[PDB]
Order: structure tokens, then C-alpha cells, then sequence
């Protein structure tokens, strides 16, 4: 066990290993309770997140377990990874705080698009990286579901990682959400995330939110204005009578020609957008397919777009007591094997 030191920061007690020095809060709460720190083992800046009331309820406890499991799994260049996880507790009995350590990222994409509209080259490279991380996540049967520009972090070298910062103690998730999981939430696949990548890529190209809806209905209306109302073939895959009635209640709208909307953009980018922003989720391009798209010719390397190890999601179906989820989380803290150092 390493030696821990104690301090207080912005309404909260941090007890961390001496390994981590010069803690300073970041984001004014925006990211959670998170400090930048210097990691003396590596000589690098890191981020240290203290989970908020991780075992307050069964729901918090399972969420805690879930986040730890997911972070321990992710081993890929374009996905946040886990550098360390610790608790000052010496036993399960005393276990009540969970701290996570990741790389410290430079800025989010929300900050970057709000600052400047990007070059077509920067768009190629950023979207390629998103898709490469998504091929990986999706290969483990993990769906992000919350993709938006504030959940993507980029450094000065333009290397990107996918994360999920979660709630706030503003960019609406709804603006980037697939129509199929806008009303019903039964019939959806991993390509909900590809819909979000299309919305993000549009905004990077244009500097404007593609579908800035006020609510779920308005959101749907903005969407169908671009992609058109569902034709007979998609209508007959909608089980929800109320959704089908709602859709069919609208004055029918044609699909726009995306070249008339994204006027002046690279045509290969326009063609990719058409393949991502398809209403029918069975017809939407997958991440693996998208990487082989001609828009990514300068980056795509089929020998360097790896899949994930399998991920055991079987816990998701379980209904357990708080002390059980806590003990499982403790197990995962104990079994953690830190990553290779040499960067
Ligand atoms: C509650 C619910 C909505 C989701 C909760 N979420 C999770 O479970 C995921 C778990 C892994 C996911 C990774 C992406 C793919 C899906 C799983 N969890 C994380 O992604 C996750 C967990 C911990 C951390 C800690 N790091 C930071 O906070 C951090 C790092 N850099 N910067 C930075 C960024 C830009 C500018 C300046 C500084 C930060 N602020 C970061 C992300």
C-alpha cells in the first residue's frame, strides 16, 4: 500500500497517494469532482476523479461498478483509459471512496468548434479517430449512447479520445441523438452512435448545430426536414402504434439532397454524411464500414484499426444489494493491473 496524504479542495476532502502531487480542480464542476495533478511515477499531468457518493443507493453502486468495469476494459488510442484506481480504505469494511486516474486531455470539441470552424483535413482526421474508437467499442458490444462534442477530447497534436463525462451538478445530448431512440427505445443498435458522429461531423464542417431541437418532438421535426419522412419500408418496421401514428400524422417531407445543404463541402464528406444520417438504422453505415470510406483515404489502415477483447456485460441484467455491488467494485479495485509506462 502506498502512503496517502490528505487535503481539502472546493468543499471536499481528497485523500490520495503521494505519487499524485499539486492537485488543482478543473472545469468548475463541469466534469465532476476532478483535479489535474502531477504524477511523480511518470512525470506526466493526469486527471484524478473522486466519485460522488458512489455507494449511496443500489443505483449509484451499480453505476460505480459499471464505470469501473468499462474503464478497466478500454485499451485503445482513441478511447479514455484507466491509468490507476485507488481508495484510501484498507479493507472492504472501510471502503467508501473511489478515485479514478486518467490522462489529462487538452480541450473538448465543443470548445474547439465554438472557437473556429475546422479545415476539411482536420475534419477528416478527427472523424476518422472517432470512428476508429467506435469500431473498438462496438466490437465489444458496448454502445456509447451519449456522443456529443463535449464527450470528445483532443490534445494540441489533434489526437482524440472518446469519453463520457456524464451529468452536471450547455450542449444538449438530444441534438446528437438518433431518431429511433428519440421516442421508442426497443429497436436500436450500435449505429445510434453513427447518427451522433454524422451530427458532430456536420457541425465541424459548418460551425452550426445541425439539429438544435427544443425537445423530443421539435428534434424529430428538424430531423425529418433533412432526411425526409419515413417511406412505406421503414414505416412497417415501427411497432409503436403511437409513434407510427405520430409520424404518419405529419405532412410528408422529401429527403433533401445533402449537396444542397452542405454547400461547398468536400463531396466525399457529403457522401459519408448521407450514409450516416439515414433514418433506417438497418441501413446506416457501421463504424468499420465508415473507416473504409474514400473520405478517409489518407488515414485508413486496415491493419491498425483493432477490435476489443470481449466484455462481460452479464452484470447488467443482475439485481443486487448495495453491499454486493460495493464488494464487486472493491474486487475490481484490488485486481487492477496498471498499464505499461514508457511514453
Ligand atoms: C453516468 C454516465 C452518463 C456515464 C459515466 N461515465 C462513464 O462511465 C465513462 C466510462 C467509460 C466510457 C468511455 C467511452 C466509451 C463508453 C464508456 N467514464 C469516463 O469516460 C471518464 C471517467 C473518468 C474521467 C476522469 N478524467 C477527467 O475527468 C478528465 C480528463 N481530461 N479532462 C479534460 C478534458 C478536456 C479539457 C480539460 C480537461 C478531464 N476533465 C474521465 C472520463
Amino acid at each position: 500500500r502506498p502512503t496517502f496524504y490528505r487535503q481539502e479542495l472546493n468543499k471536499t476532502i481528497w485523500e490520495v497517494p503521494e505519487r499524485y502531487q499539486n492537485l488543482s480542480p478543473v472545469g468548475s464542476g463541469a466534469y465532476g469532482s476532478v483535479c489535474a495533478a502531477f504524477d511523480t511515477k511518470t512525470g506526466h499531468r493526469v486527471a484524478v476523479k473522486k466519485l460522488s457518493r458512489p455507494f449511496q443507493s443500489i443505483i449509484h453502486a451499480k453505476r460505480t461498478y459499471r464505470e469501473l468495469r468499462l474503464l478497466k476494459h478500454m485499451k485503445h488510442e482513441n478511447v479514455i483509459g484507466l491509468l490507476d484506481v485507488f481508495t484510501p480504505a484498507r479493507s472492504l469494511e472501510e471502503f467508501n471512496d473511489v478515485y479514478l486516474v486518467t490522462h489529462l486531455m487538452g480541450a473538448d470539441l465543443n470548445n474547439i468548434v465554438k472557437c473556429q470552424k475546422l479545415t476539411d483535413d482536420h475534419v477528416q482526421f478527427l472523424i476518422y479517430q472517432i470512428l476508429r474508437g467506435l469500431k473498438y467499442i462496438h466490437s465489444a458490444d458496448i454502445i456509447h449512447r451519449d456522443l456529443k462534442p463535449s464527450n470528445l477530447a483532443v490534445n494540441e497534436d489533434c489526437e482524440l479520445k472518446i469519453l463520457d463525462f456524464g451529468l452536471a451538478r450547455y450542449v444538449a445530448t438530444r441534438w446528437y441523438r438518433a431518431p429511433e431512440i428519440m421516442l421508442n427505445w426497443m429497436h436500436y443498435n450500435q449505429t445510434v452512435d453513427i447518427w451522433s458522429v454524422g451530427c458532430i461531423m456536420a457541425e465541424l464542417l459548418t460551425g452550426r448545430t445541425l439539429f438544435p431541437g427544443t425537445d423530443h418532438i421539435d428534434q424529430l421535426k428538424l430531423i425529418l426536414r433533412l432526411v425526409g419522412t419515413p417511406g412505406a419500408e421503414l414505416l412497417k418496421k415501427i411497432s409503436s402504434e403511437s409513434a407510427r401514428n405520430y409520424i404518419q400524422s405529419l405532412a410528408q417531407m422529401p429527403k433533401m439532397n445533402f449537396a444542397n445543404v452542405f454547400i461547398g463541402a468536400n463531396p466525399l464528406a457529403v457522401d459519408l454524411l448521407e450514409k450516416m444520417l439515414v433514418l433506417d438504422s438497418d441501413k446506416r453505415i457501421t463504424a468499420a464500414q465508415a473507416l473504409a470510406h474514400a473520405y478517409f483515404a489518407q488515414y485508413h489502415d486496415p491493419d491498425d484499426e483493432p477490435v476489443a477483447d470481449p466484455y462481460d456485460q452479464s452484470f447488467e441484467s443482475r439485481d443486487l444489494l448495495i453491499d454486493e455491488w460495493k464488494s464487486l467494485t472493491y474486487d475490481e479495485v484490488i485486481s487492477f493491473v496498471p498499464p505499461p509506462l514508457d511514453q
